[PDB]
């Protein structure tokens, strides 16, 4: 018959019990302002694939980021508009400060607070060891906060991440693929970066929830204290999960397809062969060795799991022995 069916651990059913505004994006009304409120005075390098610049707010000399949303499904736009708009103030959650059409294009954009663009990526693998349990830290905070507002972020990867390095600042951006968790709702599995793509993903697995951004999380960690860019290196989404079976092993893999009763597509049969899981000593040498600790290694571990349910969430995270000094040097201030 199908695949078994699943729940999120936590944050189940925080959309069910809110007013149907909430989460039901389809039905939003969008006040669009003037672009012209605006005056764009550089591209920001984002890749061929987005159209960010900074601008200034003409009325209060203000430096802002501004987004132009590149032509794609109306339903797409309410959505990150609507995600946006509920996440508004939380922490270390970009600010959606204004949202504006072209008066002649008509072309949609998303108006922000501004940031510098300087993304996790040009600097995580140059940080300490107390740095990287930093913003580690500061990242768990926007993801336990958008999980417990019914959001899953579904692109968690450097790019995806900007900090100040000099204020110790950071924020996550880019809602454009987040979408709202509903306990049985069966989601689109093509999300994410290959990289960065949960099993759940590869094997096709739909009904996922908040625990597919603390398996991108554990690829960001991965690739930090081992200093190994990526930490899954595959060819295409086949060979992604190869990579990954030859670090965690295929009995723990046929073990989550069992339980889940998914149906493996016939293309895995041949090539995701018989492997051990790994000892994470395997990684450690010379030049990442000042990042590697028990506390990161035994943190890592309950990150990178094939059974999403098995995975820590945000708030588990937060809690694990890898982040005391940094919870310690907080209560301080
Ligand atoms: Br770049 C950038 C900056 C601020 C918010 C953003 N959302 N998507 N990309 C963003
Ligand atoms: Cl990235
Ligand atoms: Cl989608």
């Amino acid at each position: 018959s199908g695949p078994v069916p699943s729940r999120a651990r936590v944050y189940t059913d925080v959309n069910t019990h809110r007013p149907r505004e909430y989460w039901d994006y389809e039905s939003h009304v969008v006040e669009w302002g003037n672009q012209d409120d605006y005056q764009l005075v550089r591209k920001l390098g984002r890749g061929k694939y987005s159209e960010v610049f900074e601008a200034i707010n003409i009325t209060n000399n203000e430096k802002v980021v501004v987004k132009i949303l590149k032509p794609v499904k109306k339903k797409k736009i309410k959505r990150e508009i609507k995600i946006l708009e509920n996440l508004r103030g939380g922490p270390n959650i970009i600010t959606l400060a204004d949202i504006v059409k072209d008066p002649v294009s008509r072309t949609p954009a998303l108006v922000f607070e501004h940031v510098n663009n300087t993304d996790f990526k040009q600097l995580y693998q140059t940080l300490t060891d107390y740095d990287i349990r930093f913003y580690m830290y500061e990242i768990l905070k926007a993801l336990d906060y958008c999980h417990s507002m019914g959001i899953m972020h579904r692109d968690v990867k450097p790019h995806n991440v900007m900090i100040d390095h000099e204020h110790r600042k950071l924020r996550l951006i880019d809602w454009g693929l987040a979408e709202f968790y509903h306990p049985g709702q069966e989601y689109n599995v093509r999300v994410a970066s290959r990289y960065f793509k949960g099993p759940e993903l590869l094997v096709d697995y739909q009904m996922y929830d908040y625990s597919l951004d603390m398996w991108s999380l554990g690829c960001m960690l991965a690739s930090m204290i081992f200093r190994k860019e990526p930490f899954f290196h595959g060819h295409d989404n086949y060979d992604q999960l190869v990579r990954i079976a030859k670090v965690l092993g295929t009995e723990d893999l046929y073990d989550y397809i069992d339980k889940y009763n998914i149906e493996l597509d016939p293309r895995f049969n041949d090539i995701l062969g018989r492997h051990s899981r790994k000892r994470w000593e395997r990684f450690v040498h010379s030049e990442n060795q000042h990042l590697v600790s028990p506390e990161a290694l035994d943190f890592l571990d309950k990150l990178l799991r094939y059974d999403h349910q098995s995975r820590l969430t945000a708030r588990e995270a937060m809690e694990h022995p890898y982040f005391y000094t940094v919870v310690k040097d907080q209560a301080r201030m």
